[PDB]
DNA sequence: CCGACCGCGCATCAGC
DNA sequence: GCTGATGCGC
DNA sequence: GTCGG
């Protein structure tokens, strides 16, 4: 972390803008700047130097000059000292509680973990589970446990139908030594962009995983996306493993490459890549890459590899391990 | 200067 | 109920 | 908050 100090600062500012100011573009501006600085291979010596980077403008440059000269940022010192901002920032740490709900809770006099616990009936289902596992969800997942989890999911999916393919993406596929959660891409020959020849495809998999007590709770669930909680089994006399977040995304089998590009991320990498696509006259989602007409997105382009997608927008291919922005 | 900023699934709500 | 908008999250 | 045109 050559510039850990600066990137932390920008990240703290990003979170402030998202959670407190509810300014989504400032939030992303800060994340963009943090990311570009995080990959810059020199220890930054000044704001002017940082300003040379795409995404770092005049304001951030000044903040970087303040931070290098003093080791802190007055703007942040004050924010940390503001009861309301501190409260809202904390509440948003609960899964299911965002900027709006957080601010609403604070108004109603609900602003601590203790408050939340005694006002459970004021929470929706997602929020209840978020609170339930508040502690566990901030723990990291060692890659070693991710491997065990991978083994379980893949074998259980196989048990439901040998035709399922399950791929663990997210930070895990990018080779991270630890992950915030597990992200599982699912495909089945019966679900393509052309038809759904079989119902309950995602359901049957969730069911099986619940049946074996791997999945423990559900945050949300539709036909193509599951968001919930899972837990590795422990051994006799062993303390239990923390509960873990798990996301499962069912994607049409014929759109696997756009799907896996999406789910592999990182989020900022996708954002940057999609932004570039627009500049090259394409739009990219998790299903397709389409050209943009003189006016509207056109018809989907043939894609037979992740690299094919990079080719269209004229980027040299980047391995998953190099997409951690 | 200033419009535009990546793209979308599920849960909830308002209005009809 | 439906549709569209918003919140929250990937 | 930043930036392309
Ligand atoms: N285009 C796009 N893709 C996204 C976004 N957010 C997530 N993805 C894609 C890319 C992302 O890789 C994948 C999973 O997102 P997470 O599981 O929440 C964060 P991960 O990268 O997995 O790292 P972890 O902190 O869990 O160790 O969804 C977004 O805002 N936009
Ligand atoms: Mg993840
Ligand atoms: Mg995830
Ligand atoms: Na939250």
């Amino acid at each position: 972390t050559l510039n850990g100090g600066i990137t932390d600062m920008l990240t703290e500012l990003a979170n402030f803008e998202k959670n407190v100011s509810q300014a989504i573009h400032k939030y992303n501006a800060y994340r963009k700047a943090a990311s570009v600085i995080a990959k810059y291979p020199h220890k930054i010596k000044s704001g002017a130097e940082a300003k040379k980077l795409p995404g770092v403008g005049t304001k951030i440059a000044e903040k970087i000059d303040e931070f290098l000269a003093t080791g802190k940022l007055r703007k942040l010192e004050k924010i940390r000292q503001d009861d309301t901002s501190s409260s809202i920032n904390f509440l948003t740490r609960v899964s299911g509680i965002g900027p709006s709900a957080a601010r609403k809770f604070v108004d109603e006099g609900i602003k601590t973990l203790e408050d939340l616990r005694k006002n459970e009936d004021k929470l929706n289902h997602h929020q209840r589970i978020g609170l339930k596992y508040f502690g566990d969800f901030e723990k990291r997942i060692p890659r070693e446990e991710m491997l065990q989890m991978q083994d379980i999911v893949l074998n259980e999916v196989k048990k439901v139908d040998s035709e399922y393919i399950a791929t663990v993406c997210g930070s895990f596929r990018r080779g991270a030594e630890s992950s915030g959660d597990m992200d599982v891409l699912l495909t089945h020959p019966s679900f393509t962009s052309e038809s759904t020849k079989q119902p309950k495809l995602l359901h049957q998999v969730v069911e099986q995983l619940q049946k074996v007590h791997f999945i423990t709770d559900t945050l949300s669930k539709g036909e193509t996306k599951f968001m919930g909680v899972c837990q590795l089994p422990s051994k006799n006399d062993e303390k239990e493993y923390p509960h873990r977040r798990i996301d499962i995304r069912l994607i049409p089998k014929d759109q696997y490459y756009c799907g896996v590009l999406y789910f592999t991320g990182s989020d900022i990498f996708n954002k940057n890549m999609r932004a570039h696509a627009l500049e090259k006259g394409f739009t990219i989602n998790e299903y397709t890459i389409r050209p943009l007409g003189v006016t509207v997105a056109g018809e989907p382009l043939p894609v037979d590899s992740e690299k094919d997608i990079f080719d269209y927008i004229q980027w040299k291919y980047r391995e998953p391990k190099d997409r951690s922005e």
